[PDB]
């Protein structure tokens, strides 16, 4: 119901930081930049590799689908407000096609490497060193007022020779207000809150916590991703198997949540399970205890008792991290 850190940061500040609506973009020349290579289409968006002709700086360039002003406003608006934060990508331009006058945003590029192919071969140094990382990244657009909601793999671009992180797709982010009611189709289903899954919408940023939980669990037992859904009443139980089914009741309880009659038939009864269970030869080398007691605290139905992003920076599992600095 309410945030339990940076609940009212946005509040105290101008009204103009949070009114994306009123925002206006200036939409640059589409044509300096020079399309190579399409990395990939999407939802709303196809994505291309490109150069900034103007001096020859490689760029990511994404075509938005201009049939929603509002969408569009709201992401221009939070990079802004974002420019320059702690492994954030940085936005260089907002652009349109001159003939086609449809916008597009234009990427500081980065040569990541897959993490189909990165997770194969990451140390437990590894694993804590990029976590530390996003969790920065995280820390700062929660006390910037904003919840990314579609943290994952994909969206956690990391060079690894390099050894940066920047986390990216900010089409789906949104500021956070006390109270306010969001919609839950928001974020992978695989890294979906709990709180999405049973149609709560008033959350706050802790379902990035729960997104982060489900990245760190898939690492530390190398099972990506960990809670493999098939839809979204499928997730659901497949969460209750681990996280135990009287857990979920309880939590729905406290917030009073109506629960759709057929996860009934579905749900079972289900103990809380061992974060052992799930350590094997496999994976045994990347799975430490303070690994997984940080485990416990970023996988909780309960999106208010989730450690916030500072929290987790503080656990053990990070001090190698700390000292290396
Ligand atoms: N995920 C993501 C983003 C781009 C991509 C989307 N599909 C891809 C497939 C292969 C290689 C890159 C991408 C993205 N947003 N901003 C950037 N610089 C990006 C990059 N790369």
């Amino acid at each position: 119901s309410r945030a339990r850190v940076y609940a009212e940061v946005n509040s105290l500040r101008s009204r103009e930081y949070w009114d994306y609506e009123a925002h206006v973009p200036s939409w640059g020349n589409q044509d300096d930049y020079q399309l190579v290579r399409k990395l990939g289409r999407g939802k709303y968006s196809e994505v291309f590799e490109a150069i900034n002709i103007t001096n020859n700086e490689r760029v990511v360039v994404k075509i938005l689908k201009p049939v929603k002003k509002k969408k569009i406003k709201r992401e221009v608006k939070i990079l802004e407000n974002l420019r320059g934060g702690t492994n954030i990508i940085k936005l260089i331009d907002t652009v349109k096609d001159p003939v086609s006058k449809t916008p597009a945003l234009v990427f500081e590029y980065i040569n990541n490497t897959d993490f189909k192919q990165l997770y194969q071969i990451l140390t437990d140094f590894d694993i804590r060193f990029y976590m530390y990382e996003l969790l920065k990244a995280l820390d700062y657009c929660h006390s910037k007022g904003i919840m990314h909601r579609d943290v994952k793999p994909h969206n956690v671009m990391i060079d690894h020779q390099q050894k940066k992180l920047r986390l990216i797709d900010w089409g789906l982010a949104e500021f956070y207000h006390p109270a306010q009611e969001y919609n839950v189709r928001v974020a992978s289903r695989y890294f979906k809150g709990p709180e999405l899954l049973v149609d709560y919408q008033m959350y706050d940023y802790s379902l990035d916590m729960w997104s982060l939980g489900c990245m760190l669990a898939s690492m530390i037992f190398r099972r990506e991703p960990f809670f493999h859904g098939q839809d979204n009443y499928d997730q659901l139980v497949r969460i209750a198997k681990v996280l135990g089914t009287e857990e979920l009741y309880g939590y729905l309880k406290k917030y009073h949540i109506d629960l759709d009659p057929h996860f009934n038939d579905i749900l079972g009864q289900h103990s809380r399970k061992r974060w052992e269970n799930f350590i094997h030869s496999e994976n045994r080398h990347l799975v430490s205890p303070e690994a997984l007691d940080l485990l416990d605290k970023l996988l909780r139905y309960d999106h208010q008792q989730r450690l916030t992003a500072k929290e987790a920076m503080e656990h053990p599992y990070f001090y190698p991290v700390v000292k290396e600095q």
